[PDB]
């Protein structure tokens, strides 16, 4: 189990390349205690790191990751940041795919999806 400081789709090493997404295509199981979140700034948008604890696997090849802290794709950060506005922890486990899209900068868009689903 490799341990990361952020965990994100990238950080799993599940993040697509653009433009290589041509049917639906899981991406990672990440199961979530979220007991805080955070703005954090770049140079070309601001996002949310949510903390906690997190548990990732990488679907296409098992890989475990163990992190403090999650960072996801805006679509779905947005969602998750709706559902932790009244709570003050939250446990999630979830399934996050990658559908294929209008061509933009990567021809995908996110979606999520209960684990228990």
């Amino acid at each position: 189990m490799e341990i990361v400081s952020k965990l994100t789709l990238k950080t799993i090493g599940a993040q697509p390349k653009p433009h290589s997404v041509k049917e639906n295509t899981a991406l990672a199981s990440i199961y979530g205690r979220v007991r805080g979140k955070k703005v954090g700034q770049s140079t070309f948008g601001d996002f949310i790191k949510f903390e906690g604890e997190f548990e990732g696997v990488n679907i296409a090849t098992g890989e475990v990751f163990r992190s403090g802290a999650l960072i996801l794709p805006k679509v779905l950060e947005s969602l998750l940041a709706g559902a932790v506005d009244g709570e003050n922890t939250v446990d999630f486990a979830v399934e996050i795919w990658a559908k294929p899209s209008e061509k933009g900068n990567t021809g995908y868009e996110y979606g999520v999806k209960p684990l228990i689903e």
